[PDB]
Order: structure tokens, then C-alpha cells, then sequence
């Protein structure tokens, strides 16, 4: 009657390779970490922004997308752990949801790296308002 229950699905991945010269700088790294929908799924419905939250020797280091596409493209010496915030356009609980993604380059002379990891987000008796974001993102119905 009043219950229903809205999951969604993000993807969060990252891409790396070791450049084959150097910048100026030494970077021996390009990497681009992303969070979008599965193909066919407008997140930006429901996501308000996301926050990057790159190493604290890159300069700006809090790395705001208020739109998509919701990625970060950088050069670098080294992976590292990078707390990556999704902020929803809700007016209720919960506002955001923050991950701990493995932001990891190719070791050695290894293949560059193409990772994906699929998140599934369940939200529970959403607004009428916050639900049309919700499924109009391609967002389900279930329970
Ligand atoms: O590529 C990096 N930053 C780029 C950059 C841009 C401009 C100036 C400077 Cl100084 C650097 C970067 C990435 C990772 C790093 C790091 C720097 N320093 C320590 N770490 C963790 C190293 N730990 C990872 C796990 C164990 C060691």
C-alpha cells in the first residue's frame, strides 16, 4: 500500500596503463576512474554529484562531478585507495553513499587494467518525488 522498495545499479571502474614515455613531470601512469549507470540508465535522475577523493599529493586532491560523466583522468606514479562519495538528489535519508574503490596500476610490465565493479543500491519507502528519479534512472520495483 504505502511500502515499496527501488533498487538501482551503479558501476564504479577504473582504467590504467604505463605510458610508454614519461611526462616531463616523470608520470609513468595514465589512469581514468568513472561511476556510471549499466547502458540504457540516466543516473544523473537521481545523483546529484560524486566527489573523488584522489591521493593527497595531487593538487586539488577533492575532485567534484556534478554531472556526468562522473570520472577522473589523471597521470601518476603510483595506485592508491580513493574514497569516492555518490550523492543523491533526495530530500530524505540517505543523501549520499561512499565507497573505498582500489584504485591499483599494472605492476611490472603487466597488461594495463580495465576493472569494474557493479553495486547494487536498495532504497526503502522513497518519496513519491525521489522514486520518479529512481525509476525513471531504470531503476526496479521488487519485494
Ligand atoms: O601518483 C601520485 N601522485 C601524482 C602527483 C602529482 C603531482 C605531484 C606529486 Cl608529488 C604527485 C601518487 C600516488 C600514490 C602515492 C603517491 C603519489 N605518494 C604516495 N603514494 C602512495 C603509495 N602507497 C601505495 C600503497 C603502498 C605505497
Amino acid at each position: 500500500d504505502n511500502q515499496c522498495t527501488v533498487q538501482v545499479r551503479l558501476e564504479l571502474g577504473h582504467r590504467a596503463q604505463l605510458r610508454k614515455k614519461p611526462t616531463t613531470e616523470g608520470f609513468t601512469h595514465d589512469w581514468m576512474v568513472f561511476v556510471r549507470g549499466p547502458e540504457q540508465c540516466d543516473i544523473q535522475h537521481f545523483v546529484e554529484k560524486v566527489v573523488f577523493w584522489l591521493h593527497d599529493s595531487f593538487p586539488k586532491p577533492r575532485r567534484v562531478c556534478k554531472e556526468p560523466p562522473y570520472k577522473v583522468e589523471e597521470s601518476g606514479y603510483a595506485g592508491f585507495i580513493m574514497p569516492i562519495e555518490v550523492h543523491f538528489k533526495n530530500k530524505e535519508e540517505p543523501r549520499k553513499v561512499c565507497f573505498t574503490y582500489d584504485l591499483f596500476l599494472n605492476l611490472e610490465g603487466n597488461p594495463p587494467v580495465n576493472h569494474l565493479r557493479c553495486e547494487k543500491l536498495t532504497f526503502n519507502n522513497p518519496t513519491t518525488e525521489f522514486r520518479y528519479k529512481l525509476l525513471r534512472a531504470g531503476g526496479v520495483m521488487v519485494m
